[PDB]
């Protein structure tokens, strides 16, 4: 419970040779209390880039853009997605831009904040969310987000499966007040996400040892989807403010991710958003020798049947062999500490 005990979100700033081994800095991190706020941001160095130039990407294709309905009020929201046709980037820049859509005028963070708050359930914006694609050139080696060395290869390469948005890279088109619900990743996995370029991104965030009384709040909200998947947070659909979360006493933190920065999100921590205008992000999961024991509690929808699902088999009999035999037979009753850092951070 010593490092970073305020559970606040840390900012790092790595060294061009801190930057090069992935695996590595996640553990350096952890080892400063980082996953305390389940999420943090890192600002990569100077000298590096994922890409030379953005102004050739214009005819990429976003095969399904989502309009967000909204309803809700005092601060309890359901998203409802329409699928609208296929558009190129080009064509979602311009609507984005237009005035019916773009950046309201403001003067700092908080009054836009208020804004989104105020104006969530009005002129349902349009997001280019799940694209299957990657905006790094082929030769960096340095955070890629396609190919990022972990543990969670696994799944891939060892069993043959892919996860589209899990082990492949998704991209984000954003323009102003697309949101992204309350939820943790799928698996309660790690996530990591570039700002390629555009306008911020803004992240909300709930301490992983204090998810649980989230998870109550929202099933107290919306009783009828609780009743249908114990896990109905992981539709992605919920919308709660900061000042529902302030007035029940939900511990949480805000962080503005900007174009050229990491944001990093750990397991079983609930984090949720919106886009502050035209902006482009890539995201994708991994994970750690820590996460291991949380994909194995992770509790998981019920209600659908094509939601992403994960076993556990190989990597308890990979890094944990001395409980494969108990863990099978469903006796492994272990406890997660959420202030401990994963093992490889030992070094640190
Ligand atoms: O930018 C978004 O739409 C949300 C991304 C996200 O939830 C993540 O990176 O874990
Ligand atoms: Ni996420
Ligand atoms: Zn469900």
């Amino acid at each position: 419970e010593t490092l970073n005990p305020s559970a606040r979100i840390m900012t790092f700033y790595p060294t061009m040779e801190e930057f090069r081994n992935f695996s590595r800095y996640i553990a350096y991190i952890e080892s400063q209390g980082a996953h305390r706020a389940g999420l943090a941001k890192v600002v990569p160095p100077k000298e590096w880039k994922p890409r030379a130039s953005y102004d050739d990407i214009d005819d990429l294709v976003i095969p399904a853009p989502i309009q967000q309905l909204v309803t809700g009020q005092s601060g309890l929201f359901t998203q409802y997605n329409i699928q609208k046709k296929a558009m190129t980037v080009r064509e979602f820049r311009k609507i984005a831009n237009s005035d019916k859509y773009c950046t309201p005028r403001y003067s700092e963070f908080e009054e836009l904040e208020r804004k989104y708050w105020k104006n969530l359930t009005f002129n349902p914006p349009i997001y280019g969310a799940d694209v299957n694609g990657t905006l790094y050139e082929k030769h960096v080696d340095e955070w890629n987000i396609g190919r990022l060395r972990t543990i969670l290869d696994l799944v891939e390469k060892e069993s043959g499966i892919t996860i589209e948005g899990v082990n492949t890279p998704y991209l984000y088109f954003g323009m102003w007040k697309t949101s992204f619900a309350w939820h943790t990743e799928d698996m309660d996995l790690y996530s990591i996400n570039y700002l390629h370029f555009g306008e911020p991104k803004s992240w909300y965030s709930v301490p992983p040892e204090h998810g649980k009384r989230l998870e109550r709040l929202a099933k107290g909200f919306f009783p009828g989807s609780a009743q249908s998947c114990e896990a109905f947070l992981r539709h992605k659909m919920t919308l709660i403010s900061p000042l529902m979360l302030k007035k029940y006493g939900i511990p949480f933190d805000k962080v503005t991710q900007e174009a050229g920065e990491f944001m990093i999100t750990f397991p079983y921590g609930y984090h949720a958003g919106f886009n502050h205008g035209f902006n482009c992000a890539e995201s994708t999961n991994f994970a750690t020798r820590r996460w291991i024991e949380y994909g194995k509690q992770a509790v998981l929808c019920s209600c659908r049947k094509d939601m992403v699902k994960i076993s556990m088999d190989v990597f308890v009999r990979k890094f944990q062999p001395e409980r494969y035999k108990l863990w099978k037979a469903g006796k492994d009753n272990t406890v997660i500490d959420h202030t401990l850092p994963t093992p490889e951070a030992a070094e640190f």
